[PDB]
DNA sequence: TGAAGTCCAAAGTTCAGTCCC
DNA sequence: AGGGACTGAACTTTGGACTTC
């Protein structure tokens, strides 16, 4: 199973959706921080893998577009 | 624990060896823009935490020799 | 056990001081 | 004078290892 959103291998369901670990702690602590983030192009870069990094409001945009809901992230 | 380049205090491993944050940053830089630096010696100068600055070429060269690796350098981002 | 959470080593970024073109 | 480059410390982000509900 690979991550749903950069393509990395997959850890299992993590806020709705099939993921890394790198973007499970990414999106719980985007959500927690209530971080939108800004992209510098088109809002539209490549998010995989080795790419994932470069952008977060894109690697965001694509966590919500893969399933992960905030309602899933936790306080504390 | 030192830093196996410089002899300075080492803040942890980093790129692969025990390392300050001087060695530390200068490996980065030099592996992302690539520099080629050259030494105006003989290539066997002392890289301590009183040289290291003295000659780029050689401490870049102990910083591989210490095990610093080129991978392990990531892209820069926002 | 699934899917939350925490921990932390090792990446990354910014920038004041300082000097060269 | 404006433009550019380097150093290393302060501080943050990443993601794999492990823990709780
Ligand atoms: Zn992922
Ligand atoms: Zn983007
Ligand atoms: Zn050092
Ligand atoms: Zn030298």
């Amino acid at each position: 199973a690979l991550c749903a959103i950069c393509g990395d291998r997959a850890t299992g369901k993590h806020y709705g959706a099939s993921s890394c670990d790198g973007c499970k702690g990414f999106f719980r602590r985007s959500v927690r921080k209530n971080h939108m983030y800004s992209c510098r192009f088109s809002r539209q870069c490549v998010v995989d893998k080795d790419k994932r990094n470069q952008c977060r409001y894109c690697r965001l945009k694509k966590c919500f577009r893969a399933g992960m809901k905030k309602e899933a992230v936790q306080n504390e």
